[PDB]
Order: structure tokens, then C-alpha cells, then sequence
């Protein structure tokens, strides 16, 4: 009934069923995170001069991954910019729903956009790796003991010179609960370099245009993979 309820119950399934708790959550329609749109900071960054640095350096094979994509708004958005984009969720339900939601999209028709039931930690990183990965409500969905493997995986998935964009949310302080887990740029930083040797944090801003409930709980951070 209430979002507070859906969260409490979602955390109940997580404790009972682990990562399998996600496909049931999607099937039962317990999806309090789902907004129906990309977060505004993502579009604003991309249409910035800072983000137009990214999209004009793209080759024609520029590959985006959106892990934990849910109904895949963010994956759709990147596809429309010409990026050959993969949206990956653990839950086939979520990824069927994404296929419906985006059924009319020219990118889904043309294959430029693509949804696929994958375990972020398990699937075969392709030979060419990814030029761009976008993490939103994925890092904060993970239990704390999965933040280092998250970071280690991020290191293999992004080719050197690639970009990892992390909309860090929710920055809620000490909230001792999850999902969604209270995170901050420091928790992301530690996970990404297990003074930091695998990434440079090129840009770390508070977006000018957050969703109203995101205001003051959110920072866009852009990481460059370096070797
Ligand atoms: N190992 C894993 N691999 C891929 N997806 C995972 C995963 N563990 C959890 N997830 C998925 O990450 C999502 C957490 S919430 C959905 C977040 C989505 N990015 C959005 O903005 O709507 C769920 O869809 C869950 O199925």
C-alpha cells in the first residue's frame, strides 16, 4: 500500500531469498524504485559541454552497459544517443517489462538498444569491454558485502579510457537499512579502488536539476578508467 510498506516487505524477501528476491519483487509488482523516467541529472550532464565531450569522442562502436537497468529508462536514453546499449537486469520479469515498455522504440527495433537477463557479477565481459557504464540505483541496491565485487567487476567492464557514470543516490547519512542503502561518494570510491590507482574521478557535482525527492541526496560523479 505505502512505499514504506513495499520497502519493508522488499527487505523481508531479500533476507529470505537473497538475490533471487529480485525477480519475485518484480513479479509481485513490489517495485518502489521504479520512476518511469531517467533521472534529470543524467540528461543534463549529457546535454552539458562536459557530457558533449563524451558523445563526440564516441566511435560508431561505442558500447554502453546499464547494469541493474530495471525497466531500462537509462538504457533506452543512451541508445537514442546512438550508443549501442545493453540493459541488463537479474530479473527476467523486469527485462520482459522493459521489452514491453520500450516496444515502440526505434532502437529496440534496430537492435541498437538491447535488454538481457544477466547477473552483473556472472556474465561474460565481451572482448572489447564497454566505453560507458551508468550505475543508478544499482550500487545502492547491493548489500554492503557486494560493494567490492561490484567495484572489481566495474574495473573489468570499462575499457581503459572508458567512463563510468555513477548517480550516487541516496546520500542519506547513517540510515542502516537497505535496499536502497545509504551510500556516499566515499563508499563508491573505496569500492572502485580496492591514493586510488584504477580510476580518476574527473567530475563530482551536485546536479542543478534533481527530482524533487532527490534534492540534497544525490551527486553525479564521472569516473575515467585508467591503466
Ligand atoms: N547481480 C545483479 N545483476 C543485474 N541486476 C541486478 C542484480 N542484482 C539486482 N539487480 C537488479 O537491480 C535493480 C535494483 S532497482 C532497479 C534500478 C534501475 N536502475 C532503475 O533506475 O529503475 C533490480 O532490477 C534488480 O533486479
Amino acid at each position: 500500500a505505502t512505499r514504506d510498506e513495499k520497502i519493508t516487505y522488499l527487505r523481508k524477501i531479500i533476507g529470505d531469498k537473497g538475490s533471487d528476491a529480485w525477480d519475485v519483487a518484480w513479479q509481485e509488482g513490489v517495485t518502489p524504485w521504479d520512476q518511469g523516467k531517467i533521472q534529470p541529472p543524467l540528461r543534463d550532464f549529457i546535454e552539458s559541454n562536459d557530457g558533449k565531450a563524451l558523445v563526440n569522442k564516441k566511435s560508431d562502436n561505442a558500447r554502453v552497459l546499464v547494469p541493474g537497468c530495471g525497466k531500462g529508462y537509462d538504457a533506452a536514453y543512451f541508445a537514442s544517443l546512438g550508443y549501442e546499449t545493453l540493459g541488463a537486469d537479474l530479473s527476467s520479469t523486469a527485462i520482459e517489462k522493459a521489452k514491453e515498455f520500450w516496444a515502440e522504440s526505434p532502437e529496440l527495433k534496430s537492435g541498437k538498444l538491447s535488454f538481457q537477463t544477466l547477473d552483473f557479477f556472472k556474465f561474460e565481459v565481451p572482448e572489447a569491454k564497454y566505453d560507458l557504464v551508468y550505475d543508478y540505483t544499482f550500487f545502492c541496491a547491493l548489500p554492503p558485502d557486494l560493494r567490492a565485487p561490484w567495484g572489481a567487476r566495474m574495473r573489468e567492464l570499462v575499457r581503459p579510457g572508458g567512463t563510468l557514470i555513477t548517480l550516487v543516490y541516496p546520500i542519506d547519512g547513517a540510515r542502516s537499512g537497505g535496499p536502497p542503502y545509504s551510500i556516499d561518494v566515499q563508499k563508491v570510491t573505496d569500492a572502485l579502488q580496492g591514493p586510488g590507482k584504477y580510476w580518476t574521478k574527473v567530475l563530482d557535482i551536485v546536479p542543478q536539476t534533481s527530482s524533487p525527492d532527490h534534492v540534497g541526496r544525490e551527486r553525479l560523479v564521472v569516473w575515467e578508467r585508467i591503466n
